[PDB]
C-alpha cells in the first residue's frame, strides 16, 4: 500500500506523519519512507543528510530505526523542474510493490513530485490545522482530488478539536486530532521519530495511539 | 588517524567509547566508525541492524548523526575465522586513508579482527573499570602490546576515581574517569550516541567533557 502525505502549506505536520506513521507501520510491517522532498525534512528526522548527489529515484535506501528510508538528494530538484510525472509514477509504484506500506513524504505544494505520488496513491493522507491558512490549502487540495478522480483522509494536528469541512467532498476528516507536545520538538531536535523517543523518555507514551488510530483507518 | 579500541572484557564500555567518541571528533573532522563486532553494539547505538549478508570489509557505510559508520556484518563472523591477518590490517588502513579519524570497534577479545585493527592503529584507547576483571584484562592487554610493541592509553569507566596501575609499562592511564550516569542507558535504548541524547535532554550537558579530555590526549 502506498500512502501519500499531501499540504500545499508548509509547517502542518507532513513530515512528522510521515516520519511517525512510517515508524508505527515499521513495527509490524515492512515499511519505507520515500522522501520526495528536496529540503529533506524526513531525511534529517531520521538523522541523515541530503545527499548532494544527483541519484535516480528510489536507488539509494538505508534501514534506520526499523524503516527502510529513501534519503532526499538533490536531483529532486531537477526532478521537480524537467520531471516527467509518468515516469515518475512508475517508479514510485515499482518502488512500492517492494514494501507493505510506502509512506511517501511531499513538497509544500502540488507540483511534479507531489502529483506524482498523489496519482499512484493507494490512500491520501493529508493534515490540517485550525489555522485558516490550512483551511484554504485543504480547500484547493480538495479541488485537485476531484481533478485526478481520488479522495483522501484528513486529520488534525497542533490541535484539541477536531476540524471537519462538510462541503468538501473528496476529503474524509477523521476524528483524529493530535495537540501541540513538545515531544516532538526535542525529537526532531535529536533527528529521531518522536514516537521512538517518546518510547523512552516518558513513562507512559501516549502519542502511539494516534498513528494507531490514522493507520487503523487508512488500513480499511 | 585510526584510533582502535581495545578489551578482552566485555561490559567495560568499548561500545560506548568508540560511539560517542566517533560522533564527538565528527563535530570538526570527517570521522568514520569501523564496527568489526560481529554483534554490531556501535551499529545499533546509530540506529542500525547487523547486515544479514557476507560483506566486504569497508564496502558498505552510512553518514548517520554526522558520522561515517560502516555496519557490521555476518561476513565478520567468517573474517573472525579464516581472516588473514596482513589482509585485514592493509584493507583497514585503506579504509581509514579516507578519515580524518577512523575509529574501530572490536569484539571482546584479542581475536582476528582485534589484532588487525591494532597493528595499524594510530592510537589505541581501552576503558577499564575497578571491577579486578578489567584490571586483568588491562593486564593481558599490556603484554600484548608489548607483543606488537605498540602502546595504549586507558581511562576510567563506572566509577568516580582514576586508576591508574604502574607496572604496565604499555599502558598510559589517563585522569579521565566516567561515573555511572543512565543517560548512557536511556541513549543505548534509543539507539543514539549518548553525547547527542545529552544535547537534547539536559539543560547543561555534561558527558562532552569527558569525551575532550580523551581527543585532546590522543590528539598529541
Ligand atoms: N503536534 C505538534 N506539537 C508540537 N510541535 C509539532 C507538532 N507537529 C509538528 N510539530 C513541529 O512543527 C515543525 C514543523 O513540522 P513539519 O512536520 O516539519 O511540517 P511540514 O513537514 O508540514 O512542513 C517541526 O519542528 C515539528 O517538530
Ligand atoms: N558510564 C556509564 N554509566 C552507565 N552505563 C554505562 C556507562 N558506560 C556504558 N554503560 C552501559 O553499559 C552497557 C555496556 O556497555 P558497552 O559499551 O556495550 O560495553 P562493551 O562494548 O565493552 O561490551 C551499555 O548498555 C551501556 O549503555
Ligand atoms: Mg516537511
Ligand atoms: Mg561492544
Amino acid at each position: 500500500m502506498i500512502v501519500t502525505v499531501i499540504n500545499q502549506k508548509g509547517g502542518v505536520g507532513k513530515t512528522t506523519t510521515s516520519v511517525n506513521l512510517s515508524y508505527y507501520l515499521s513495527k509490524e510491517k515492512k515499511t519505507g519512507l520515500l522522501d520526495l522532498d528536496p529540503e529533506g525534512g524526513a531525511t534529517i528526522s531520521y538523522g541523515m543528510k541530503r545527499e548532494l548527489k544527483e541519484l535516480p529515484l528510489g536507488e539509494k535506501s538505508v534501514n534506520i530505526f526499523n524503516v527502510e528510508v529513501f534519503p532526499a538528494h538533490i536531483g529532486l530538484l531537477k526532478l521537480e523542474l524537467n520531471g516527467d510525472v509518468e515516469e515518475i509514477s512508475n517508479k514510485i509504484k515499482e518502488i512500492g510493490k517492494q514494501f507493505d506500506f510506502l509512506v511517501i513524504d511531499t513538497p509544500p505544494n502540488l507540483g511534479t513530485l507531489a502529483i506524482s505520488a498523489m496519482l499512484v496513491a493507494d490512500r491520501i493522507v493529508s493534515p490540517v490545522t485550525p489555522q485558516p491558512l490550512a483551511l484554504e490549502a485543504i480547500k484547493n487540495l480538495d479541488s485537485r482530488l476531484k481533478s485526478i478522480g481520488k479522495n483522501a483522509y484528513s486529520f488534525t494536528n497542533f490541535s484539541k478539536k477536531v476540524v471537519k469541512l462538510d462541503n468538501l467532498s473528496s476529503v474524509k476528516f477523521t476524528e483524529i486530532t493530535i495537540p501541540p507536545s513538545r515531544l516532538f520538538i526535542e525529537a526532531s531536535r535529536l533527528g529521531v521519530p518522536a514516537l521512538r523517543y517518546e518510547e523512552v523518555r516518558i513513562k507512559k507514551p501516549k502519542l502511539a495511539n494516534y498513528y494507531q488510530q490514522l493507520a487503523k483507518v487508512i488500513s480499511e
